[PDB]
């Protein structure tokens, strides 16, 4: 099947898999240096050995397509990803005179009196995002996310770059460049940043009237963060080839630190007891071309037919 | 043996090698997406089936570890890998008043009066660039080359970062680290710059004591440029491993478009047709230990016993 890379990586990892301590404090099985080769022209890679959300993929993916990087519009579609890195700057400023929201996250998942009370506040802080328009300017907007990275890159000369605007230019001028590079890593910044880009970095190839992707990911959980990874990349390569005018070649999906966490194991084997479904189909709007105009409407996934969802703490 | 992975990248390029236009006039053979690891506790990568000058890369590695963008120091150790950038430089100016040196590098290799008349032009500003103080600031500063990439990074406010530095402080801090990442490709930079670097980047991981690196590599000469690659970033491995005081685990060598120049096919095959030998090893000063302070007596490779030098013309 389609999959059978994924579930590959989790064997391996499994097996050969080295314990190593982590940035949290559950232990990791962890490899470096792993590449996996997804060829789009035979599906789309959404596992079917659990269900995976389609439906926040596009939204964040669209997202960082605006050149975004407000939360707003995520709420506006039920997406809740970025919540939690919003609400820490809330809760760490002045103006913020609530409980005690202070090292939140783990508290969360050890004791149901926070559990309950975190989420009274966390609502509270997005219904104002949602409405009071001068809040989300100050609370919503997370800066230095994807979106300003792919399309408003800060130069030392006062401006900003698009540089996946740039790149699709260059892909319909020059489709033979090995320069087709799109760069999420900024030196000046990862130094203070909360959560360096993960997705350092992709590259797009073109040949024989196809393009295809490689993706530089310097760190993955392989159980809760890699099945969203294949599909946000994999959505983007079919998007810039629709744009483009060309047809999809593969994804290539390159790891630095691929891990996975040490109280995901019993889910990570749970799920290589079940057999691979053949591949969903994905159809995009034939009348749009700019994928920067794009909606949700736009992106449609074909028979998709997975295994139940499998559920796991997030290691914190 | 431990260059079999490359020879193994020159067969696949010749088989599954699609044929694919090019930047300069010389078609190519390319494949996207491939990875190779060279286990450095076996022996270190130079190529036995093929004299490699491990001279011009030590040399040339030191001037980028020292942060330096000068050509006078690789003339001062007799490498010349640099010098064609900087004299293309030198040419385009007010100041030179010489013969035709105007679209140079290609007539070189076309006919003999130019090869030789090139060469006397060539000679006469190393010449100035090593002795001419003033001349070798204006004409032989590269600017924007690794060394200032990797140790003065320009940011938006006026100063400049040593990510190199840094990273090996993080190494030997919190060695853990999935973010011990170094770049090299600037968004503000690659719009204008001659040649954007192939070695995009590059990241260091620890474990069980050893230190690995892996590479991204945007694009590969898989003849004359990648026995040369490998060999520069598996010092490189050394090097830093020999300052935090651990042993060294891989390179993992990844690449964007690998490919063969049409014009280098008889000297690949020409090049399979041999047995590899046992790998040379590498033996570091172990006075010394800051590797930004190293010399080229500091690093000695024994007993290397390759095949004869193979001849190919560059692809221009
Ligand atoms: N969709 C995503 C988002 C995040 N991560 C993971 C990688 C690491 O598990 C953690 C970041 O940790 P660190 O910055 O120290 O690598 O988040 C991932 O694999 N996929
Ligand atoms: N040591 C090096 C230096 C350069 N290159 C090669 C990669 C391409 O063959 C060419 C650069 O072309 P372009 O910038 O269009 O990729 O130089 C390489 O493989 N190894």
């Amino acid at each position: 099947m389609l999959e059978q890379p994924y579930l590959d990586l989790a064997k391996k990892v499994l097996d050969e898999g080295h314990f190593k301590p982590d940035r949290t404090h559950t232990g990791t099985y962890s490899i470096f240096g792993h590449q996996m080769r997804f060829d789009l022209s035979k599906g789309f890679p959404l596992l079917t050995t659990k269900k995976v959300p389609f439906g926040l993929i596009k939204s964040e993916l669209l997202w960082f397509l605006h050149g975004d990087t407000n939360i707003r519009f995520l709420l506006q579609h039920r997406n809740h990803i970025w919540d939690e890195w919003a609400f820490e700057k809330w809760v760490k400023s002045d103006e913020y005179h609530g409980p005690d929201m202070t090292d939140f996250g783990h508290r969360s998942q050890k004791d149901p009196e926070f559990a309950a009370v975190y989420h009274e506040e966390m609502a509270k802080f997005d219904d104002r995002v949602l409405h009071d328009d001068a809040f989300a300017a100050k609370y919503g907007d997370l800066g230095l996310v994807y979106g300003s990275q792919w399309r408003a890159w800060h130069t030392s000369k006062g401006d900003t770059i698009d540089q996946l605007g740039d790149v699709i230019e260059q892909i319909k001028t020059h489709p033979y460049s090995r320069r087709l590079i799109v760069s999420a890593w900024n030196p000046e910044d990862v130094p203070t940043m909360a959560l360096p880009p993960c997705h350092t970095l992709y590259q797009f190839y073109v040949n024989d009237g196809k393009l295809s992707l490689q993706l530089y990911q310097r760190s993955a959980d392989i159980f809760l963060g890699v099945p969203f990874d294949i599909a946000s990349y994999a959505l983007l390569t079919h998007l810039v080839a629709h744009e483009c005018g060309l047809e999809v070649g593969e994804f290539i999906h390159t790891f630095g630190d691929a891990h996975l966490y040490v109280n995901h194991l019993d889910q990570i084997k749970e799920q290589l007891s079940r057999t691979p479904r053949p591949a969903p189909t994905l159809q995009l709007n034939p009348d749009k071309h700019d994928i920067f105009d794009f909606d949700m409407k736009d992106i449609k996934l074909l028979n998709y037919d997975p295994y139940p969802a499998i559920k796991a703490p997030v290691a914190v």
